[PDB]
This record gives C-alpha cells, sequence and structure tokens, in this order.
C-alpha cells in the first residue's frame, strides 16, 4: 500500500529529527569540551541512535520498493533500509563504535618530542614547521615523527576496522565498504568517469610539478634532487605533499613582480577569526544566499577556546536536524589557509539550510563532491587579486602579477588533484582486500610515485602505517568527494561567471555580489539529495557531466607559460627514475 508507505516515511522523520538532534548534541558537547562526562553520554547516545536505525531500518526492508509508484517515497524507503553499521550484530557494533574512537583520539593526541625538548601538537607546531621551515633535515624531523608517533600508532586498530566496516557494508547488501561509499554517487560508471578527468589533468600536473622540481633543486641543492626523478615528500610546505602553496616563495614566476603576503597583512591588520566568517557571511549574502542564524554566531567555536576545555581542532560544520540550529568548529588560526577553510566550511551550512525543508533522509548533498564544492566556489572569487585587494589584503595590472596569481592557485587547486584522487584508490583496494596488511605501507608509498610523483625522504619500515597519519583514514571520512569538489568546482565557477555577465579569462572573475549566480546555487542546493544529481549539475551548469574544461580554461595560461619555460630548461615531464 501507497499509504502504508507513506505513513512510514512520515513517522521515521519525525522520530528521525528527535533522535539525530540529541546525538549530534551530545557528539557536540563531546568535541568542544573531551571529558569523561561528555564521553559517556556521547557512547550512550551511541546506542540510542543504533537502536532507532534498526528498527526504522527493519521495517524498511518490509516495503518491496519494486512496489512503490511514488518516487520520492521509494527513495527515501531505499535510503532507511540501509542500516550502515546498526547492521552489526550487539558485540561488532560496540567494538567498531571503540575502534573508531580509538583510532581518532589516538591520531588528536599525538605528539612529536625533541628529547629534553618541546613536545609539538600537528596544529599548529608542526604544520608551521612544515610551511616554514627550509631546513631538509628540520622538515624531515617533522615529517619522519608525525609518521612514527601517529601513523604507526593507528595501525593496530586498521586490520579490525577494516573487517569491521566491510562486515556492515555486506550485512546491507554491498560487496565491501568501498562499493558502499562508491554508492553514494549512484554513478556505475564512476571509476571510469573519475579516471578520463584524472587523465585530462595530466599536462597541468605534470608541467607544475617539473617547474617545481627545478626550483627545489635550485634551493635545496643537486645532491639532493633528482631532476628525472620523484619529487622527496616532506619539501612541499604540507605534512601530506596534498598543497604546495607554502613554497610559493620559493616557486615565484615573476619576483620582479612582488606581492604582499595576505597572512601577513591579515595579522598586520588585526584581522581575528570572527571577522573572517563575518566576510564569508557577508560574501553568500551577496549572492542572495542565506544569512546563518544568530544562534550559529552564539553557539559555534571559531577558534580554540580558552577557558582549559579541551576540543577537537580540525574544521567541521554540523546540522543539528531541527532546521535552525547549525553550527563550526575550527580551531581558526588568521591566514588565508583559514580564510579559505572558513569559506569551505560556512558553503556546508548554506547548504543545510538551504535543504532543511526536506524530509531528513533526502538533507544531503546532490552527491559528496556537491558538498565540497559550494564553499570554495565563492572562495576562488575571494582569492583573486581584485577581491583581496577590496578586503585591504594586497596592494592592487601587469602579466607578471597575473602569471604569478595563478601559480599561488596551482599550488593549491592542481597540486590537490593527484593527491585527493590517489587516497580512496587506495581505501578501495584496502577493502575488496587486494591490498592486505602486509602491504598497506608499499602500497601506498605506490600510489604516492604513481599519481603524485613523490618518494619518502626515509625508508619506510615495517610497522610503518603512512595513511593512518593522514587525518581521514582514521576519521573514517572518504575521500573521493575532494577530488570530485576540486573539478566541478570550477564548472560551477564558470557557470556562475557566465551567469554573472563576466566576460574575459574566467580567472579574472568575480561573483561577489552576483544575484544571478546566487539563483544558481540555491536551486540546486534546494534538491537535497530528491534528484539524481546531473540534475544538479544541469541547474548550475546548463549540461549533465562532470567536466575538467573549466579547470583547464581557468588554468590555460599557466599552462602556456609552464610549458614554455620546462621547454627552455628542457625538463623531462614525469619521473621514470
Ligand atoms: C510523491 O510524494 C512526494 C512526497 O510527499 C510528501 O511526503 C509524503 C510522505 C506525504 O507526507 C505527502 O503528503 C507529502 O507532501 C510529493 O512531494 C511533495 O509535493 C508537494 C506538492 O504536492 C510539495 O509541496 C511543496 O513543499 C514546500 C516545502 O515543504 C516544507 O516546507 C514548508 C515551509 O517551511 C512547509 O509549508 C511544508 O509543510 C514542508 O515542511 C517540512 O516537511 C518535512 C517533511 O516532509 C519536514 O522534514 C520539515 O522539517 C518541514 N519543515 C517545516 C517548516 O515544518 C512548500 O513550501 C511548497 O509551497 C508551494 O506549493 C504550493 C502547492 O504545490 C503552491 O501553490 C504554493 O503557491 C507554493 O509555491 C511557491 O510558494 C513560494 C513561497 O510562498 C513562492 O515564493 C513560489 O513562487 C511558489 N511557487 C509556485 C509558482 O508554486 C509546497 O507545498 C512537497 O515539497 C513535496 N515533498 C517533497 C519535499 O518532495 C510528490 O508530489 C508525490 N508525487 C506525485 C506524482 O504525486
Ligand atoms: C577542513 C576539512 N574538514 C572536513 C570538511 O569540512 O569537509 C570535515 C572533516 C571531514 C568531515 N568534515 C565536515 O565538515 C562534515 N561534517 C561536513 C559535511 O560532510 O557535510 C577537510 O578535511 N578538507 C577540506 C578540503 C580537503 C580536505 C583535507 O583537508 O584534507
Ligand atoms: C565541560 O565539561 C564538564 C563535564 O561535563 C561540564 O560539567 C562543564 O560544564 C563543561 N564546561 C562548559 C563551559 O561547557
Ligand atoms: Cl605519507
Ligand atoms: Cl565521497
Ligand atoms: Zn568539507
Amino acid at each position: 500500500d501507497e499509504a502504508e508507505a507513506s505513513k512510514f516515511v512520515e513517522e521515521y522523520d519525525r522520530t528521525s529529527q528527535v533522535v539525530w538532534n540529541e546525538y549530534a548534541g551530545a557528539n557536540w558537547n563531546y568535541n568542544t569540551n573531551i571529558t569523561t562526562e561528555t564521553s559517556k553520554i556521547l557512547l550512550q547516545k551511541n546506542m540510542q541512535i543504533a537502536q532507532h536505525t534498526l528498527k526504522y531500518g527493519t521495517q524498511a526492508r518490509k516495503f518491496d520498493v519494486n512496489q512503490l509508484q511514488n518516487t520520492t517515497i521509494k527513495r527515501i524507503i531505499k535510503k532507511v533500509q540501509d542500516l550502515e553499521r546498526a547492521a552489526l550484530p550487539a558485540q561488532e557494533l560496540e567494538e567498531y563504535n571503540k575502534i573508531l574512537l580509538d583510532m581518532e583520539t589516538t591520531y588528536s593526541v599525538a605528539t612529536v618530542c625533541h628529547p629534553q625538548g618541546s613536545c609539538l601538537q600537528l596544529e599548529p607546531d608542526l604544520t608551521n614547521v612544515m610551511a616554514t621551515s627550509r631546513k631538509y633535515e628540520d622538515l624531515l624531523w617533522a615529517w619522519e615523527g608525525w609518521r612514527d608517533k601517529a601513523g604507526r600508532a593507528i595501525l593496530q586498530f586498521y586490520p579490525k576496522y577494516v573487517e569491521l566496516i566491510n562486515q556492515a557494508a555486506r550485512l546491507n547488501g554491498y560487496v565491501d565498504a568501498g562499493d558502499s561509499w562508491r554508492s553514494m554517487y549512484e554513478t556505475p560508471s564512476l571509476e571510469q568517469d573519475l579516471e578520463r578527468l584524472f587523465q585530462e589533468l595530466q599536462p597541468l600536473y605534470l608541467n607544475l610539478h617539473a617547474y617545481v622540481r627545478r626550483a627545489l633543486h635550485r634551493h635545496y641543492g643537486a645532491q639532493h634532487i633528482n631532476l628525472e626523478g620523484p619529487i622527496p615528500a616532506h619539501l612541499l610546505g604540507n605534512m601530506w605533499a596534498q598543497t604546495w602553496s607554502n613554497i610559493y616563495d620559493l616557486v615565484v614566476p615573476f619576483p620582479s613582480a612582488p606581492s604582499m603576503d595576505t597572512t601577513e597583512a591579515m595579522l598586520k591588520q588585526g584581522w581575528t577569526p570572527r571577522r573572517m566568517f563575518k566576510e564569508a557571511d557577508d560574501f553568500f549574502t551577496s549572492l542572495g544566499l542565506l544569512p546563518v542564524p544568530p544562534e550559529f554566531w552564539q553557539k559555534s567555536m571559531l577558534e580554540k577556546p580558552t577557558d582549559g576545555r579541551e576540543v577537537v581542532c580540525h574544521a567541521s560544520a554540523w546540522d543539528f536536524y531541527n532546521g535552525k540550529d547549525f553550527r563550526i568548529k575550527q580551531c581558526t588560526t588568521v591566514n588565508l589557509e583559514d580564510l579559505v577553510v572558513a569559506h569551505h566550511e560556512m558553503g556546508h551550512i548554506q547548504y543545510f539550510m538551504q535543504y532543511k525543508d526536506l524530509p531528513v533522509a533526502l538533507r544531503e548533498g546532490a552527491n559528496p563532491g556537491f558538498h565540497e564544492a559550494i564553499g570554495d566556489v565563492l572562495a576562488l572569487s575571494v582569492s583573486t587579486p581584485k577581491h583581496l585587494h577590496s578586503l585591504n589584503l594586497l596592494s592592487s595590472g601587469s602579466d607578471e602579477h597575473d602569471i604569478n596569481f595563478l601559480m599561488k592557485m596551482a599550488l593549491d587547486k592542481i597540486a590537490f588533484i593527484p593527491f585527493s584522487y590517489l587516497v580512496d584508490q587506495w581505501r578501495w583496494r584496502v577493502f575488496d582486500g587486494s591490498i592486505t596488511k602486509e602491504n598497506y605501507n608499499q602500497e601506498w608509498w605506490s600510489l604516492r610515485l604513481k599519481y603524485q610523483g613523490l618518494c619518502p625522504p626515509v625508508p619506510r619500515t615495517q610497522g610503518d602505517f603512512d595513511p593512518g597519519a593522514k587525518f581521514h583514514i582514521p576519521s573514517s571520512v572518504p575521500y573521493i568527494r575532494y577530488f570530485v569538489s576540486f573539478i566541478i568546482q570550477f564548472q560551477f565557477h564558470e557557470a556562475l561567471c557566465q551567469a554573472a555577465g563576466h566576460t574575459g579569462p574566467l580567472h579574472k572573475c568575480d561573483i561577489y555580489q552576483s544575484k544571478e549566480a546566487g539563483q544558481r546555487l540555491a536551486t540546486a542546493m534546494k534538491l537535497g539529495f530528491s534528484r539524481p544529481w546531473p540534475e544538479a549539475m544541469q541547474l548550475i551548469t546548463g549540461q549533465p557531466q562532470m567536466s575538467a574544461s573549466a579547470m583547464l580554461s581557468y588554468f590555460k595560461p599557466l599552462l602556456d607559460w609552464l610549458r614554455t619555460e620546462n621547454e627552455l630548461h628542457g625538463e623531462k615531464l614525469g619521473w621514470p627514475q
């Protein structure tokens, strides 16, 4: 009966709101005040939501969805039939919950110490080392130490986590957890589609990689850089070498056309975390998009707290499933990297607000990549010289400043393409069983080399587990969303820029105040997960595929410049060595 399924989805919707609100609450209080008490209440809430998932999930499995007419309801009920971890038996469930908590805690409390010296945490201390040191040995100490302390200490947990997460996935009808993750895109040709997109970014990536390697050779010396081989992983200004913008000063295309450092100018002008967020909020409302509620400003945590309350640091955006309470938790330090992350996070908030009227089973992005992309789109505009000058963070013309800006953007956007691509290639193969605990690490390095062209500055040994040294691995947060985000963000930027009348090169576009550009994003974001994503894509861009066109078009003047430059020096692209 259509009426029985309709009634059920109404009850699911009412009851979910309450239980998910409760559990978000508990999880929030834990996250912004790690204690015994907050931790106890959390795992108690863990069991409550698992029991609701089981109750609702079991009833939903009694519907023949074949027989269901109405498509919204068919779709809602098919989502409810996935129990996720609630499929596991009592014991396995308790055990998996404990495993995930133990992995996150290990990661977040890991420190690296000098003998009779300081102990350094990851944020800000080690990341500052990785960003600002130009000493080979000091970068290696930080790079190696972080792996020794965080990555190895994850190893004890990983095999059992794989086993439990695969087990929940098979219990929900998937072959393994990777298949369950891929299913979120509802795109049977996903792996081939992402492959094609990755192959289209190779010219730009290879060219950027060779010019960077040359510049490293100049700074770090002929004996430590092979001009035909992989780059050492510790030299790119970032712990995971996933974004290279911290070595912009070693690689500037035109040193004669100098510019202010945003970070230095933000400090210089007394920017606070709160101002960074107010600036993001102003960009959204300039587009006709929704302002964050007054409650957001009272309840969010926008910097490390200062009352000796312990908190998890990783920037994250939070929906509380009541349609009115939305929050960010970020240990925001005052620089451009975090100003971008602020926009990222406000992007997530904006999406939650846009889809707040749908049934909760549909309160998701068109696909995880859309959810990741929203804030980054706005931040493309924020990063332009034009926009930075208007925030009073840049002095203000030339081709030289142009190629210089493109290079800055490239070190963040292009460099991240192979990294964002490889993370889940690795995990898809762990979950399907083709990588075992005997070769986790070797297999990670094989992908680091194949996709990024990097090598480990130090030989890895058995017992190393470098993947565990990246947050998303112990946290069990899927990563391909980030590769998707980075492709489709340039597509959305191109469409919104056209929406706004911009003409000339795409990288000069700034959509600030464009109501036409707001309208494109709003109608798509309003759809939540109610329709296949190509429909949201078609609303924004006028067509329904993922395409690297827009990213290539953005970077085209830089590609030309890199080609002439690498050719003049005879660079050999790639790293056969
Ligand atoms: C297949 O079934 C689906 C699913 O049906 C729904 O769920 C099942 C289980 C049963 O309960 C159903 O009774 C139930 O409807 C059908 O899809 C639904 O179709 C209707 C139209 O038939 C759509 O109606 C529109 O819904 C929006 C938004 O809805 C939420 O938010 C409102 C504002 O806060 C509120 O009024 C609503 O009650 C609703 O509330 C939320 O509900 C969810 C649970 O469902 C809950 O989780 C939330 O927390 C809760 N939030 C709150 C605040 O409590 C509504 O705003 C729309 O208004 C327009 O629609 C009128 C008629 O269509 C139109 O005449 C009006 O003029 C108005 O149109 C627009 O108005 C705006 C603002 O005034 C104006 O600016 C515009 O210009 C104007 N546009 C024009 C020109 O029309 C409207 O009521 C449901 O959204 C839709 N459900 C979803 C989300 O998909 C589907 O029809 C079925 N298919 C077939 C073939 O039969
Ligand atoms: C800084 C960012 N933190 C994540 C994010 O904001 O996506 C956090 C942790 C992962 C989940 N999360 C959330 O906010 C979700 N609850 C939001 C949602 O899922 O809707 C992050 O990790 N990024 C950003 C670019 C590359 C990548 C990296 O840094 O390696
Ligand atoms: C932090 O956690 C403790 C333990 O539950 C609690 O009693 C205290 O009130 C919390 N502090 C604040 C200000 O939230
Ligand atoms: Cl690594
Ligand atoms: Cl994903
Ligand atoms: Zn995100």
